């Protein structure tokens, strides 16, 4: 199978490209897998797959560690993301976003329904596991409980049976056979759940699927729109239908590829103790458990020699910087397009902790709309922290043509040089906060309200009749002819490879 | 002569170093030079020494680019900066700001006069210079003029004898015998000028010195208090006496072995054309010429094969980064606890254009106090921003104990998860603003007023009972020995020095 559509395939191709370390020796779940996890996405090395996990028993399980993590060279950064989507491993992050974004126009390409797949090799019913004592890793040394969920898929479909969602969403263990998670709002998974709560009468049927196909664990973190199945935006990503099987225990749907699948309900009624978990603006705060949402596992299902992927979150680089800021900046400048406003791009920066999106905006069109900073700014924040896609991010920095937002220096000058503090920034205090920013939830105001700006680093003239600077740099500041003489005798003078 | 006290020895020390690269073949200042040295600033490379300038007549001159710019390790970062003052070349930023700070409670050491130098080796009077025939840099595409002043200091002194400032302030060729330059509040150029024009008797005497001792140019480009002789706080910082020799056409004293002199005067009448000019924001403005101040050229004398520094600033990294950013904020951290305020380090970011400062708090002395944020940044904001030491800043980040500011990565970090826009933020705009920068001089606003913030990124507990996190990081989510144990199993493993 292709490596985007299944997880086997891509730690496959992963060896294959040497962008993988094998470990055969035996590796602690508890912190050691985590430590060197985190160890390589502060380093940008090759991911590591532990083979030989200490409490790994009849088949349960493998880890993958930093499967969406950075490589170190520049020529090939993203390739472990591109491998998640048939993509070469030199594609750019436009080339990744783009594809991300293809199948909003596109009609969907429902999943296929297949009798049986690897994920039904093994199984055990409610009378044969238990969760503690399964290798779930502890991922930091504070956390509130081993978080077995960090880079699986959760599926629930609403009661009318008309959208089926897969998101990514954080859960512990909890008990022999329940987890603990968050569902929060506006997220989709919390919305479904508002649909079942309020119908009343069972619990949410849900699976949790790990070691999916790699194109459907990178629609699961994107923010596609409300009512959007997920399987069928995946299809026409890949231009092809996926193949699912039946879950044992209730008529949802899994990958039928998937390496781990729990099946079971998500309670309508019951909580438990939930976090502290460190979390992707780089922070824990021991002791800050609070009540999660409660899951029930019925059955578990399994690949012979099953995989478990991780994400050892925190601080710069990892999963979530790389999926969750980048796909949000996507689906924020289709969102900015479709509602007029001239962006052509957007990119979370990471030197932001993805708490900041750039908006590279068209300034002939802008121009064209004979408007001003102030007016702008405000348009621009309406739509995107109205907005779902809006959610995590709490600023956003507008930028004219010459800056690629790609490239987190370029948004750095920007913005410190072009907006003036105040006056060309507009504060947004009514709009839905991230409470996981440690300045929300543990800062001095409201953790879900407010806190929210845009920064116009457009300068007055991008406005009116265009730009009336050169950068002060090699590239602008020099004639053609002149640069291209001092590269050619460069090492030749005495000065000091693109792949590396 | 040292290295610090004479720029000739400073010269070989770089080539020593290996921080050398000697062209002996033709190189245009129009242009070329400078291009050359802003791709070495762009890329860290070593500085070049331009011993074949197109121009060059009866010893009138060598260019040296980059001498305060940075070096390609992490090891020797600022090694041509501490090959300034004396110090290691793998001296810290902390210690080569502690040195520059090191004589504000010390004695100053006045200078020492001597009866000749070799920057007396050579002179022309008033018939035999024109300074357009000197081979004056064009250093980027749009200058209004060659910058024939880029690092040299001016000395000037108040009309009482009282106090004789040594200081870098840009300038230009107008004619053959006279500059024009900035000239602006509250520079101490122009706090010395307008006490000459209140007397209103005559010109400003006045000299320029190029190729001074290195400790006099990192001086020169530090806010020292109002009435502090740059001479005499450079002598106890390094512990002797500057030699100086008497111009020959006014009673003003160089230092001895200068590579080259101007002497004239600043006329308190006179303005003609400057700028633009490729400045330490990144920009220049094409067209945008307006009134400075005019200097009149009576005399040059120089040394047998004169050497004239050139800093060919823009975007990062060069002198004006450097040397601008973190002096001004060595003297802000000095100010700071002059105030009793509990600040223990500051450091003016490169990512921010050196527009920031971070100020590192003592978090202990912090709780002491009982205050809020709300009251603390409006105090630090008062002190610093009311100040000439804070002038060229316009963003405070406040940051505690954890953070080290000398690091643009954890700083960035520190402001974008523990600073919540707006609500933990004060606009100050009754203050006088930097009109450099593009968002202020070239703006929405007033040029000169307003547009600074101070931005507490200390976190709630900070200021009552003390940090109530740790960092999802490497660091500090893992106990030591499981860290220890990663580093030395690490190569082992599979996965990937200090000096590289
Ligand atoms: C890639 C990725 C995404 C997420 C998370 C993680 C990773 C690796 C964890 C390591 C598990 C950490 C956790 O904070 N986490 C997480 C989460 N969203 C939440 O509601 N809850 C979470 O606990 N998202 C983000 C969501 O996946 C996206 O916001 C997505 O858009 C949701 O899908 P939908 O609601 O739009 O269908
Ligand atoms: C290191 C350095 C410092 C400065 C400058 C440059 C360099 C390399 C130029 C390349 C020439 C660019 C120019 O923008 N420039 C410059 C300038 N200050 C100005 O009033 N005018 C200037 O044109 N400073 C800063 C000042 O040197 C400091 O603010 C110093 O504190 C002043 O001394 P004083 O008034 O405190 O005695
Ligand atoms: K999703
Ligand atoms: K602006
Ligand atoms: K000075
Ligand atoms: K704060
Ligand atoms: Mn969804
Ligand atoms: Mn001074």
């Amino acid at each position: 199978q292709p490596a985007h559509l299944c997880f086997r395939s891509f730690v496959e191709a992963l060896k294959v490209d040497n962008d993988l370390v094998e470990i055969n020796t035996p590796i602690d779940p508890n912190l050691e897998a985590a430590a060197i996890t985190r160890r390589v996405c502060e380093t940008n090395d090759k991911a590591p797959l532990f083979n030989n996990l200490i409490g790994m028993k009849n088949g349960l399980f493998r880890i993958l560690g930093a499967p969406g993590s950075l490589r170190k060279s520049s020529a090939d950064r993203y390739g472990r993301l591109a491998r998640h989507l048939a993509l070469p491993p030199t594609a750019s992050m436009r080339e990744i976003l783009d594809k991300m974004l293809s199948a909003s126009d596109m009609p969907p390409i429902p999943p296929t329904i297949v009798p049986t797949g690897p994920c039904k090799e093994n199984s055990l019913d409610d009378s044969e596991f238990d969760l503690t004592e399964l290798p779930v890793p502890l991922i930091h040394k504070s956390d509130g409980g081993k978080y077995i969920q960090t880079y699986g898929m959760h599926i629930v479909q609403s009661p009318d049976g008309t959208w089926t969602n897969w998101s990514i969403a954080r859960a512990m263990v909890h008990d022999k056979n329940h987890l603990t998670g968050l569902v929060i709002p506006p997220q989709h998974i919390w919305q479904i759940h508002q649909m079942w709560k309020k119908e009343g009468r069972s619990d949410v049927p849900w699976a949790l699927a790990f070691g999916v196909p790699p194109a459907a664990i990178m629609a699961s973190s994107m923010p596609i729109p409300d009512g959007v199945t997920e399987a069928g935006y995946v299809g026409a990503m890949t231009g092809s239908s996926l193949e699912l099987v039946k879950c044992d225990t209730n008529d949802l749907y899994v990958p039928a590829t998937s390496e781990i699948v729990l099946e079971g309900t998500l309670s309508i009624s019951e909580t438990g103790p939930q976090g502290p978990f460190g979390e992707m603006h780089g922070y824990i705060f021991p002791g800050d458990t609070h009540l999660g949402a409660k899951y029930k596992v019925n059955r578990i299902t399994y690949r012979n020699n099953a995989i478990m992927p991780m994400s050892s979150c925190g601080r710069l680089t990892d999963e979530t910087h790389t999926m969750i800021g980048s796909l949000a900046a996507a689906e924020i400048r289709k969102l900015c397009q479709q509602n007029d406003l001239p962006i052509t791009d957007a990119f979370a920066p990471f030197e932001s902790q993805v708490t900041w999106v750039a908006l590279r905006v068209d300034t002939e069109k802008l121009r064209a709309m004979k408007t001003t900073s102030e007016g702008f700014r405000k348009r621009v924040g309406d739509v995107v922290f109205n907005h779902k896609a809006g959610y995590t991010i709490h600023r956003l920095v507008l930028v004219g043509d010459d800056i690629d937002v790609y490239e987190g220096k370029d948004v750095l000058w920007a913005f410190s040089t072009r907006c003036r503090p105040g006056m060309d920034e507009t504060l947004f205090e009514d709009v839905r906060g991230f409470p996981l920013i440690p300045y929300m939830g543990h800062g001095n105001g409201p953790a879900h309200r407010g806190g929210k700006v845009v920064s116009d680093a457009l300068m007055p003239t991008e406005y009116t009749t265009g730009r009336n600077w050169e950068a002060a740099d090699f590239n602008q500041s020099y004639p053609e002819d002149l640069k291209q003489k001092v590269l050619d005798n460069w090492t030749k003078m005495g000065f000091s490879h693109h792949h590396h």
